[PDB]
């Protein structure tokens, strides 16, 4: 017996219109609500008022994407998917209250998946029931434009394609602006929204912090393995080259470049990926990133916070073994000192004595086997990006998730495992299931993200004191079977690593 | 927190290598085992064997489909999708235990979406977790192709398209012999697998029963919504028109025949959405559909039940409302008596007040406007497949689903409502919890289909006296906030409904 309601609850009045939802275990859920319309290459517009009710219980269409998905590890990252199509443009929302004066923070989730796959539940633990109920605060997880469709520079062939470059980052503005005109309909606070995204999601917000249209929209951010550095470098450059190469492979004529709009997206999307690849090689630019210009500033640390960034609290978070995605070799628990010893000699020329003992410093319960997947992508650049946001003034916390899981023998933090525990989805992800350890764990760092968007200090009783970082000290919550914050921590340890590398 | 275990689990050896699951809430969990690879528009074949231990906790590809789906109505049937391959031929389990001993009663299903769309885990229902708890049976869902991957004739370009006409149900007698060789690994009994079924998939289901080659391969039937006659014709004909067509439409020349195997399948696909609507209005063959020949004798009414058929006990079902999808024009519960006798008189012919008096006998519980959502399109067919089978010295169960939904004020049983009560799954599909309803209808469902499984007798303490069906009784069990047993009992109202129309 699960509760459930429908028919005789309140309509929400948007500005465009009316909707219902349903009621679900005391949680109001609304799903696929258009926030705007967008033709191809082109600038997002509001939807059209109508009459009537209208039903927002299902799920929207996703956007479509160059290349099949193929999920074989759905024990580290449970999957979903969705029919696709370019009406991709709308959002869901959970929340406890559909009354104005309910004010209560919203969470404004961007998924990841670089910037050209994925979608608002393309992971179970996105659903938003929980993070709701047990917060007792909005949450609004979203689509916008990915890859080619929301990221690809048509404005060489004229000012109708103005901003397509980094359109999908003006269809995430555009949500926003939704939010702002509607969320206290859905019992949200238009004043208190956090913008929170992992990965790829994690670089589309601090995008938006570097974004000036986006200004006023969002008060704080949260940034989860959302820094990785010239590894998943931005593309930039002309785009004709591109451009030019998809129109001969599409047998178009240069002058015939608004055909471009209409070309169905297999065709479309089969062009751009065998032309593409020879580009990339001649160092050209292919898109599917974000690309500095007027609308976005660029990456904080590389060209400055603008001033309004500043002014934006982070969270900022990495796991410990974020790219590790495959086994281990041998059985991390079984094998032996000895074994170990030869392991590490022989990948960090023959600094596996040094190794040891400044990760006994750094991470005091950790088995000295963790060194093999201890991450360097996320971890440096993320704490540049912390550095970089204390020096412009700006209040920064950060954390690094290092659980331990029961799977392949205590397998190490892997990229997005953090998810469940954020969303408090632990439920939605088997692996994350730790018997006495991942129950208090969940509760942990979803009461401080909690307290973080209620208050703007993560700090609460059950976890130790988490002062924000500065300039040249980061304070970092490690989350763990024990929580502690360190200084500086693994300063020398990544110093050390890359050199013996 | 919940159970998990991965670490440790027994390995089960298959004839092709050894796999490795995982556990939840103590069910343990196999998903996307490979049970047979096939070349476009060819029979399949065994996968290869492997060495070492594989992970098989991954739902596999699904199989790719000529349209893609507009989901509007996710209160009435939760949907979910994934990525689509034409290496799609795998199967998901749920069992209580590995023990070989076990032996308990083996569910295996088999999705609708006609014969064109759909997959093992199409519905958020299909998941098998709480039938395999609360039955104690081994479940399996299971993939096979689809559409024009599935059911399209392609013998007279050559012989190595032999069987193409049903190579979707080939695909199906092969999962059957991957359970027959398999499943004691899983601790299921070989000797006792149930085929079901609902719409789509019931067919497929009446098919295998006339498919000499799956005979002994399973040993009870269950159908639902899965009777419907010339509603949803079988494709038949020549096929070379449709073919011609398609290589026309792809610039292929009379012998290139040969490139329909390796064209992408987008092209293939828009090819036949293109060309086969003018070949079916001119009555040819499309496919699409199963094709009696050789390997699949026909429907037992219309071809005669082969003898192994006979042998099979079969559950039948069809529910209140169908194709009634759309909300009703007005308030079910509002509306008066004088606007309803309107109504009615206008779409009966002035029948109205003589159908209220056939329908009041027939459903004595119901509103009168419930005869405006009356399903007739299955009802029929389904009974006379219950007729002839029982005619022919078969065993056939029959039921109705009637209940009523908290849902645009009490909405008629619509086509799929039943699947989630089937499954023991209303827990996953909102719209179906009641207070003090639901459950007790969805334990006496479930029950009924255990006992059925169990023993070949449906009939339990929490259900009415349930008899087979007859020649001329007509026994119809029907479901509903109170379960009934009727004979002949709609019989008048069908045929008072047709004519006045």
């Amino acid at each position: 017996a699960k509760q459930f309601l429908y028919d005789n609850l309140p309509v929400v009045e948007t500005k465009a219109g009316k909707l219902r939802g349903y009621q679900w275990e005391g949680t109001y859920i609304f799903k696929g609500i258009r926030y705007a319309r967008a033709n191809r290459f082109q600038l997002p517009e509001e939807v059209e008022p109508w009459e009537g009710v209208k039903e927002a219980a299902s799920y929207g269409f996703v956007c479509p994407m160059l290349t099949r998905d193929h999920p074989q590890g759905e024990l580290l990252v449970p999957h979903r998917y969705w029919p696709q199509d370019e009406d991709c443009l709308s959002l869901n929302i959970w929340s406890q209250s559909l009354d104005r004066s309910a004010k209560k923070p919203v969470m404004f989730w961007i998924h990841g998946g670089a910037f050209s796959m994925g979608s608002s539940i393309e992971q179970k633990a996105y659903n938003g029931e929980n993070m709701s109920r047990y917060g007792d605060v909005v949450v609004v997880t979203v689509n916008h434009r990915l890859n080619i469709l929301g990221y690809l520079d048509l404005s060489p062939y004229g000012e109708r394609y103005a901003g397509s470059a980094n359109a999908g980052q003006a269809d995430l503005v555009a949500a926003l602006k939704w939010v702002r005109d509607n969320i206290e309909a859905f019992g949200g606070d238009p004043d208190n929204v956090t913008i929170f995204g992992q990965s790829g999601g994690g670089m589309k917000v601090s995008g938006l912090m570097q974004t000036p249209e986006a200004d006023g929209l969002f008060h704080r951010a949260m940034i989860m393995s959302g820094v990785a550095g010239d590894v998943l470098p931005y593309s930039t450059g002309d785009s004709r080259p591109l451009i030019q190469a998809m129109l001969k492979e599409l047998g178009l004529a240069e002058q015939e470049a608004g055909r471009l709009e209409t070309v169905p997206y297999y065709d479309l999307a089969a062009a751009y990926n065998r032309v593409s690849p020879a580009i990339a090689r001649a160092g050209g630019y292919i898109g599917c990133t974000p690309r500095p210009d007027d609308f976005y500033k660029g990456e904080g640390p590389a060209v400055g916070f603008t001033d309004h960034a500043k002014t934006i609290p982070v969270m900022v978070g990495t796991v410990f073994g974020e790219f590790a995605m495959m086994p281990l070799p041998f059985n991390k628990e079984t094998i032996s000192e000895a074994e170990l010893d030869e392991i590490l000699d022989k990948r960090f020329q023959g600094h596996g004595k040094e190794l040891k003992t400044v990760f006994a410093e750094a991470y005091p319960g950790k088995s000295p086997v963790d060194l093999l997947t201890l991450d360097t992508i996320f971890r440096g650049p993320t704490k540049e990006f912390v550095r970089s946001l204390a020096a412009a003034g700006g209040s920064v916390y950060s954390y690094l998730f290092a659980l331990e899981f029961p799977y392949q023998n205590q397998k190490t933090a892997w990229h997005c495992s953090d998810i469940p525990f954020i969303f408090h989805n632990t439920e939605l992800v088997p692996v994350t299931n730790i018997p006495e350890i991942s129950d208090k764990l969940e509760k942990q760092m979803f009461d401080a993200v909690i307290h973080f968007v209620e208050t703007g200090d993560p700090n609460h009783l059950g976890i130790p004191q988490w002062p924000v970082s500065t300039e040249d000290r980061e304070a970092t919550m490690i989350f763990d079977r024990v929580c502690t914050v360190r200084f500086n921590f693994d300063d020398y340890l990544l110093e050390l690593y890359k050199k013996a590398l």
